[PDB]
């Protein structure tokens, strides 16, 4: 069974036609690929732009989308095995997907890390539970990596050059900050999109505690190697950004520090400095800007390159519709 | 762009058509006018009878609602323009406004005032925002006035005397009782359309202090010099009801006492005996009785009037589904 | 008008009719029973499971099911009669059912016990009261019964067996292990059914206190002298396993201890033995296992009685789709 849990673990020759079919889906967006089939989109975090995406690709395809909440519309979800289920937990996750697996004909998965220990979220046991357990084919909402946002996000980049060969841009996937710590998710997502495009891929980063999982560095360098790119960590904001194609910005909590936020904090806060702003862009060779949304309006970017025409942070957000609508079709 | 933010917005001959398709869909409900497309239902505030009214009549035209609840679903939005997100709000309204509109062909909106600061409630924030960063038409599911009612409520009325034409019909609209301070919304819609309609309005209401917002004084002012009707605000019960041919009960608080709710508590425990009961619809010309609902049986109106066979609240809240169904029709 | 409130309200004949119209759907699940048509799912209490099956029940035969959770989306709902509404409650039932009867053509109703006095909780005065004034038909989605389940299980059951006569089978009807007090709905229901079947049915339980209510012993008596089956009540494991064809497994607080739950934990904490193994299954006649889901792993049943290739379980949950588009179909 064939599911949609990373980019990774799908074939260059696979994406580009997924791309190609969500390129398809957008000059053309009713059809019967779904008629009468159903998705589950099964939230454990809730998401607006998600829910509103995926039920829509449904239905103009044809099929039909049912939304649920887990964390309020019933009791926990047993995911270890062997145990003795006399807590906290009612069901099993063997039995949620087996049964979902007779109603439905898809199941989409959104369950965030819950930051405490990243030994533990890093395993993605939710997602793989499902895919473990499910007779249909189960899409990543987003977990620890966000799949379906880095094809929106590829495509916005191929239509915004105008080609779907983006080798040799130089992309700048900037930390920024925010708050509070965040899901490094889509960051994991973006190194993995970009480098897998065959760009010269920066990663630009406050300190070496920022740098993401070594699994995603890793499958970053396999990636290069793979389609020609490169892939560097940088800690200077004028050199990374200096003749930029394409920023593309995000906030995380520094790895090493689940569990444990409390000096986190005052480590943030010194980089607030981070903001992309117009001197930054000023910097770049006249590259476009984007961001996965929700953003916070100068604290993550300024309004003025937020904004600006070179940001396409609508169109990526507009493109999660067609690019989750080709996903949905190719695993039916 | 046109939207259906209040019917003042509208012409008189726009209204008229408004309600004639209304009534054509009564006749006919299934029909392809929404053929597949779209309306997100963005509930800042919930409402089963809204949600099922909208998600039907999209559904019954080839369309789909998708329901969307950002109190529960996601953190705060940002509607101030010009500050620095770092705090509770994580997303600008124009970012939700804009993405919503790459999704959807119509957006509906329903939020309440915070009852802290009428003068902050009054500028409609929420609702003009959406209608100002929106690419598509948006719908007015009750704020601080309530048009969808309104089209409701008029059907109801011309369908119970037999003619679209109401002029010279005495119509009163009088404040109840309810434990609480309630949103004027649907009186100041009440006003707005019977007095846009040439009736000859009456505004019964215990005191001064519950006399309806000057913006709905005037519109209602403005309605009866275009229309033929009158407008008059009572205080004194038996002479409001006498001859009535139409009595509209709605309870609110007084906005005088917007963050000061403590000492209009005494006040309005003066006038429960401002219940719509049978010796009042007695003084009537055979009137009708209607309520927006939800009603408290026995506290704003009492069993005996709830059930007579002069009340058509049932009716009108029937009559959602059909004028709801030609507003999205007109805006697409 | 015709409600699905209980089987024991149809006749033989009816639901022989129901569940082989279960059986076409299931090899044919696309179809038009109910284009255009809707139902209002009100739940006062949730289920994903249920809301999954009726969803899509409702969009395979070409209607639509519009989801309602009044304890998260409305003010309490009053249920009592003549009385003053100036407390918690905001709207009466009858203004409730009145009104989705104008917009919907069917009506499900899921409204567990409160557990604090059985005397008012067996009087399903939910339920009760949206079959008295709902113009549509109303379906139970489970209270103090759950009929839906019934005939799931009755159809996996036939399905099992190869026939639908399962006269003769032994079929033990036993009480579980649960760390608190649950619902008696599904045993009532499994009683009520498989007596209805003819079947030698056996009620195993720790002690007298856990029997279930008279009103649902009474059924199964009236059910046996007209099947032909027979019905007994036993306290002793061993036996009633003996020989057993079905073993369908139930937690449920015993009804003495409503509001005096405290005293009945040391009770039930004494009968973890009553756990579904490898060993109790081993008396049977090669019999199946089920339970309604969702069940508590090594605690109700082993993970080795769970996942023998003699648990229908699964397939009990698939038919509840198919049982409830028959039922939806057959009331309108
Ligand atoms: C603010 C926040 O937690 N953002 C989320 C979701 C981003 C995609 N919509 C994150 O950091 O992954
Ligand atoms: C009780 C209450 O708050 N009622 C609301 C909604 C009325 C329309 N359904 C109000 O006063 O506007
Ligand atoms: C654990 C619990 O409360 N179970 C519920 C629902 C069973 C049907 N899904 C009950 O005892 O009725």
């Amino acid at each position: 069974l064939k599911h949609f849990l990373n980019t990774q673990d799908w074939s260059r020759a696979e994406l580009d036609a997924l791309l190609t079919q969500a390129a398809l889906f957008k000059r053309n967006k009713l059809g019967s690929e779904l008629k009468g089939k159903s998705i589950a989109l099964v939230f454990f975090n809730p998401s607006m732009r998600t829910r509103t995406s995926f039920e829509l690709g449904a239905f103009q395809l044809g099929g039909h989308a049912v939304v649920l909440q887990p964390g309020k519309d019933a009791w926990p979800i047993e995911f270890n095995l062997g145990t003795v289920m006399d807590g906290d937990t009612e069901e099993h996750i063997a039995e949620v997907a087996r049964v979902l697996g007779r109603y439905v004909d898809l199941i989409g998965v959104r369950a965030f890390p819950k930051f405490v220990d990243w030994s533990k979220d890093r395993e993605d046991q939710v997602l793989k539970s499902f895919a473990k357990y499910s007779p249909v084919p189960v899409i990543n909402m987003e977990t620890i990596t966000h799949p379906c946002q880095e094809l929106a996000h590829a495509l916005a980049l191929q239509e915004h050059f105008g080609t779907p060969d983006l080798r040799g841009k130089k992309y700048v996937l900037t930390w920024t900050y925010h708050p509070k710590p965040l899901n490094t998710a889509v960051a994991n997502s973006a190194l993995t999109i970009a480098t897998r495009m065959g760009m010269d891929v920066t990663l630009l980063c406050p300190t070496p505690d920022y740098i993401l999982d070594e699994r995603y560095m890793d499958w970053a360098a396999q990636n290069v190697a793979e389609s020609g790119g490169s892939l560097q960590v940088s800690h200077d904001i004028d050199s990374a950004y200096a003749g930029a194609d394409v920023v593309y910005a995000k906030s995380w909590g520094a790895l090493p520090f689940f569990g444990n936020w409390e000096p986190e904090k005052p480590i943030r806060d010194q980089y607030q400095h981070f903001i992309v702003d117009e001197r930054k862009m000023a910097l770049t060779n006249n590259g476009v800007f984007s961001h996965c949304l929700p953003l916070r309006r100068n604290v993550k970017a300024t309004d003025a390159v937020m904004d600006s025409p070179n940001c396409i942070a609508i169109d990526e957000a507009e493109n999660r519709l067609h690019v989750q609508k080709a996903i949905m079709a190719a695993l039916v």
